[PDB]
């Protein structure tokens, strides 16, 4: 059914849509999803993330659900469209800069530096990294950012990222809550999933039971606290 | 052309999905919708929303997209997930009761009162009545509702449904924001088109910016003020 041969990894040219998500640029960029990044339905997503990372549909009915709402289309989004400020892209990314002061949408190795350099004298990046990277990321926006927005929402949603790459790029059984740095590296860095490095498919399914204990441990070593408005509202849609 | 005598009313059986919402209730009534009111996508609500009471794509994507997040389902719904409370349905409705206090989904007549009883001496309703109806169901609510739930959100998808009766139900221009009660009457108490009572699909198009400044001036003249913390959050899925 699923040939891993039949979907090489190949940059995106000029005109091909990427967007400020690595799970769904890799998907693009191994034409799991389509390689141009346009017309993406919920179906497509959901498919794609089955066929690419064993990701349920649970998680990607909800996220994708939401994510259409960056599109002026009936069903369906590019992937650029997701950029979109505060339906789900937040501040406090891990590897794109604050729309206020920055480009929200491209890979920057600058914001990167954070996680690769976390979990020191380890070969994985763990739970305590990645709560210790969003605790740190946070901090730099509210420094930094004189617009910063830090909801309960957006903070779920920066811990749902996280455990998305600890299980995504895992090497074992992504319960373990621990991916190989060389892995998560690569995935960020090129979109691209490192089959060469070794990596495989996880064989056991990622979905919301198993996501949802990973996600509240990242939330509560990250030492977490209400900055200021903490209203958990959504841009339902594009220039409102 | 649309062909209204292909499209004949029928009472809604046991089993057939609907909603919180008499205007996609109507279509389903009238066959422009599955009757069945189930697996209804987005480009159904706007071919159907076209066909049926000529409003436009703006409105029909953006209120879709949004009412998509109240099922489980990819891309598709049914006509009764829309009840999902806090999503779009709201508090201080026209024709349903509160959901802490009574029943969301189904039309009542002794709420529907207040609007049935708007505009004495007139045969229409209008955007003066609708601001009345609008300010006295929510007082209601506010006073018999500890539960209250009043946003800057809840007023202008509250006053967005006043523009709809004033204008898909019109007898003439949609622009001029008045209907006939006889019209509105039927609409809301059997989900059914007036066509024996004289009604016919507008032959102006409803949308963003015809119903934009009905909706302004609804909400102006309605003498609204937000309840407590003005959150304009709403809830991105089931059971959740
Ligand atoms: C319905 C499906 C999906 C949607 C709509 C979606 C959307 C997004 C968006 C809008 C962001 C930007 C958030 C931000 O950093 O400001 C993002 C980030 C992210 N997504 Fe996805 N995503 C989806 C699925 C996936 C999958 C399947 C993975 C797999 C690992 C993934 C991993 C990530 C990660 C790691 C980030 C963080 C990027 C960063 O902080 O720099 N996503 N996603
Ligand atoms: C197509 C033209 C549409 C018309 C004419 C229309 C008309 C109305 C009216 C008049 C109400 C208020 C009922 C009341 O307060 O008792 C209402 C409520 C509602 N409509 Fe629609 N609607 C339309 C499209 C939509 C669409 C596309 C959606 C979502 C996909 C939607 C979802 C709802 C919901 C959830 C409510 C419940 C709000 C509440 O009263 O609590 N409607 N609609
Ligand atoms: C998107 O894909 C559908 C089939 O899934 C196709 O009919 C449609 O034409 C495509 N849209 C565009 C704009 O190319
Ligand atoms: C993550 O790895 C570091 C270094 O190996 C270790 O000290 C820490 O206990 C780990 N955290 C978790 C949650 O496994
Ligand atoms: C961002 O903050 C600055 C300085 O506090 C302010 O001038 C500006 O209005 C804010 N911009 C936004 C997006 O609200
Ligand atoms: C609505 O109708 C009433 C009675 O005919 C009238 O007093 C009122 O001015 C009308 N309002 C508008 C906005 O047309
Ligand atoms: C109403 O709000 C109060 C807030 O103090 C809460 O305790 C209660 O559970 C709410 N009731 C309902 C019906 O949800
Ligand atoms: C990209 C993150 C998923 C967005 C979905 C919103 C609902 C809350 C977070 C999902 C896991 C609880
Ligand atoms: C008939 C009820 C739906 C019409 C209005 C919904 C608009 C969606 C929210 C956008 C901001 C108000
Ligand atoms: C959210 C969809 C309905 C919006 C209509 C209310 C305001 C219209 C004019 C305001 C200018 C931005
Ligand atoms: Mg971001
Ligand atoms: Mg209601």
């Amino acid at each position: 059914a699923v040939d891993f041969s039949a979907h090489p990894w190949k940059a995106p040219g000029p005109n091909d849509s990427r967007g400020p998500c690595p799970g769904l640029n890799t998907l693009a960029n191994h034409g799991f999803l389509p390689r141009n990044g346009r017309n993406i339905s919920v179906p497509m997503i959901v498919k794609a993330g089955f066929e690419g990372y064993n990701v349920q549909s649970d998680i990607l009915i909800l996220a994708g659900k939401v994510g259409m709402l960056t599109s002026r289309e009936a069903d369906t989004i590019s992937l650029e469209d997701l950029k979109l400020h505060g339906t789900i892209e937040h501040d406090a990314s891990l590897s794109r800069e604050d729309v206020a002061i920055g480009d929200n949408l491209h890979f920057n190795e600058a914001i990167f530096t954070t996680l690769a350099n976390s979990n020191p004298g380890a070969d994985v990046y763990n739970i305590s990294s990645a709560a210790q990277v969003q605790h740190d990321r946070l901090a730099d926006s509210v420094a930094r950012n004189p617009n910063v927005t830090n909801t309960d929402l957006t903070a779920t949603i920066r811990s749902s990222e996280s455990a998305f790459y600890l299980t995504v790029m895992s090497a074992g059984d992504p319960l373990r809550g621990e991916a190989p740095k060389k892995f998560v590296n690569v995935f960020f860095q090129e979109e691209r999933m490192p089959i060469k490095e070794g990596w495989k498919r996880s064989t056991t399914p990622i979905n919301l039971p198993l996501l949802g204990p990973i996600i509240d441990r990242i939330t509560e070593l990250s030492d977490w606290k209400p900055t200021g408005d903490n209203c958990g509202a959504i841009v339902l849609g594009p220039g409102l």
